[PDB]
């Protein structure tokens, strides 16, 4: 069982609870403008976002992990060189499509948070995408199991995860739609589906 700031007991209560308290924060993070002031494409703003999302029920919440992660088919960043990594990751160029999922690729095998690594960073890539080349991600089309495995190949070879993003991408920048749904699908990658980000 994981530590939680609501003194929570179940697993499933708190998969529930989360789920609900980082989508009403997640809305609120594009509903206030807040997004729009993140810094991009550094630790610094995912760390921003993870914070915004997570700070209510975890106290780890925008924090590096102190301690080593694994799960999946790849290793993740070990904490004794996670921090340098990041420091590398920050002066990683993301002038195009190319930069920008290779930067991706390399956050992703940092996993710098205890847990909700993958909805922070996906908030992340969109506003790197978002500033730079003028698109987001319309993730409604990327299927969760073309995701997944794309995801697990991304440390030997980026492109089936470069593929989806490439067709995927949306001039719709400011569109509230393609990013609550966004939500909901990252959300759903992940296993939580218990609500919908537009009813909180």
């Amino acid at each position: 069982m994981l530590e939680n700031k609501l003194g929570i007991i179940n697993q499933l209560e708190l998969n529930r609870v989360e789920e609900r308290v980082s989508k009403e924060n997640a809305k609120r993070l594009y509903d206030s403008g807040d997004i729009d002031r993140i810094e991009v494409g550094t630790f610094k703003g995912l760390s921003y976002i993870h914070n915004y999302l997570f700070e209510d029920i975890y106290e780890f919440a925008g924090k590096v992990r102190s301690q080593n992660i694994s799960k999946g088919n790849f290793r993740f960043a070990p904490v004794m060189y996670l921090e340098i990594a990041l420091e590398h990751i920050d002066k990683m160029p993301q002038r195009n499509l190319d930069e920008i999922v290779a930067k991706y690729v390399e956050m992703n095998i940092a996993h710098p948070f205890r847990e909700g690594n993958g909805r922070a960073t996906r908030i992340w890539l969109d506003l790197i995408l978002k500033k730079e080349l003028k698109r987001v991600v319309d993730w409604n089309l990327i299927n969760k199991e073309d995701y997944l495995s794309a995801m697990e190949r991304s440390p030997v070879k980026d492109l089936e995860i470069k593929y989806l993003i490439s067709n995927a991408l949306t001039d719709k920048i400011n569109d509230r739609e393609i990013f609550m749904k966004g939500i909901d699908i990252s959300y759903y990658y992940e296993g939580y589906t218990e609500y919908n980000v537009d009813e909180l």
